């Protein structure tokens, strides 16, 4: 079922940006979110992750960290500058 | 009753913080506090002791020092930095 090992990842980003995120590693999670290619979508993955694990989380600090992710404000910025820019790329961007 | 005058204190800082206190020195209490073990218990004794006092003071300026003794925030501030780092020796320090 698994693919081959010497075989390297169709998406690189998605996949670094996924793994940094399934640990509560934020600013390392920011940097490879920053470079992946569809940036809303990762986003808001993102902080549905972070809301699922801030329920699972054991220590408060890092139940605080998870609950102030701010990744949904990263789809809503930069959702908010495509929507400025084109306005009708935007739409389809959302579809 | 009393101990040997040559008799070093078994708690010196304690002693210094209450002393300093009693007096409504809060700079020189603030570093005596600073120094203590138990800081915790100091800062709660310490707010504890100036509300008692704000009661009995006579001067105004004096009354209104004692009421922003800000010893409890001391204690809050100390305690969070505590439950932030350990959690789980928090607890064992509250009890």
């Amino acid at each position: 079922n698994l693919p081959d090992m010497d075989r390297r990842c169709e998406h690189p980003w998605r996949d670094l940006f996924l793994w940094a995120i399934l640990q509560n590693r934020q600013e390392m999670a920011n940097y490879f979110w920053a470079m992946g290619p569809e940036a809303v979508a990762a986003a808001l993955v993102g902080c549905k992750i972070m809301k699922e694990m801030a329920h699972l989380a054991t220590e408060a600090e890092s139940a605080r960290s998870m609950k102030n992710a701010k990744y949904e404000q990263f789809a809503m910025d930069l959702f908010s500058e495509c929507y400025s820019n084109s306005e009708d790329r935007a739409y389809s961007l959302l579809v």
